């Protein structure tokens, strides 16, 4: 069992991420993949399971098992 | 069993993100993939089975079990 | 069992995500994929069972099993 | 089971997204996929049963099983 | 079972988000796909069955088992 | 004399100024004077004359000349 | 003289402020003066004139020339 | 005299300043003078005349001559 | 005289000043002065005169000459 | 006489300034005087006149000439 009492539990928490990003003529050309080109936040608490996959940013998977 | 008593619980929070991007001439060109380009934010609390994907950003996959 | 009493519980909880995005001749070109440009917020409790995806921003999947 | 008593429970909640986005000249070209280019907003609890897919922002799947 | 008290309960949320998007000659061309470029908002609470699609925003599928 | 030709000119002009404000259990006893609390929009060209006084946000004057 | 050709000038502009602002239980008791207790935007060009006074926020005078 | 041409001209600007201010039990107490307790936004080009005040957030003047 | 062609002159200019300020338990007592508690700004160009003053936050003046 | 061509001038300019001020349990007692807690941003150009000030914050002036 879990009990608190009074407490002030911050579980998982992502707090003001501030971001000035200037840029000027920028090129991007992706082929066939995974890109990621900005501001990412993900809290999470319980994952549970066999083959299991958390906050996966930018996972890139090829399996023939 | 799980209790609380007189608590601030605060699980999978995001708190005020803040994003002044300036660009000027941007250019993408995706092919055939995944591309972010963003502010994102996901929470989460509870994610179960076998075989579980829980805020996957920016997946791929390709799989010929 | 789960028993709260007199909590304030938040849980998956986004809060004020503020952007200010000034671009200029901005240019797009998707081919057959997936591309995300823009502010995302995705909040979830709880997600069972076996083969599962939860929250997939941007997700690619091609499978031939 | 499960019991509150005088609790102020915030679950799956999203609060105030500001966006201020100024663009000039903005082109798209997508051919046959998947894209999302503005404020997006998901809130869930629950997701249950097998081969489960929650909140897919932006999915994209090919099966040929 | 479940039992609440004197409770404020917010469950599948989205508080007033606010956007001021100001563009000049934007220009999309979609060919057999997906887009979407707007503000959206979806709330969902219990979602159940083998098989389930949640809160699907820009899903594209094309399966051939 | 003033000549404009072509152009495009914003003088004295206050955008989207956005406020989610959140109080609770506020009080305010305010006894002879001035006060000011809220979001307040003030534009203006020209002002001209002797003993002028322009945009005046809680002002307070006692003059015995 | 002034002269503008194909110019875009932006004078005395206030472009978006954007104010999240969260309080709990706040008290003024303001007594026979001024209190300013907000967003505030003032915007001007010109002011002429012996003894003047531009965009006074929170202003107090007592004159006993 | 003033010549412009072709030009992109920004006098007297103030662009986007966000703020996320949360406070708990706040007391304020004035008694007979200037209070600021906020976001504020001045802008202002000319200002002419003797004896001239510009832009005076919290100003407090007593004169006797 | 002044003569500009082509130019991007950004004169007296504030960007986007972004503040996450938390409190708890503030207390504030003027008495009979000034005071600033906040995010100030302001923008100026031209202030001409023989006893001028340009942009003062927090002045605070007795004269008896 | 000034002559820019196809220039970037950048004068009296404030860019992005970023503050997280966390505080807890904060008391001020003024009396009779001035000041300044918080984020400030003054830009100026140009000040003429004699007996002049600009941008004076927290300024105190008792004179008795």
């Amino acid at each position: 069992g879990v009990l608190y009492v009074g407490s002030k539990t911050k579980e998982g928490v992502v707090h003001g991420v501030t971001t000035v990003a200037e840029k000027t003529k920028e090129q991007v050309t992706n082929v066939g993949g995974a890109v990621v080109t900005g501001v990412t936040a993900v809290a999470q608490k319980t994952v549970e399971g066999a083959g299991s996959i958390a906050a996966a940013t930018g996972f890139v998977k090829k399996d023939q098992l």
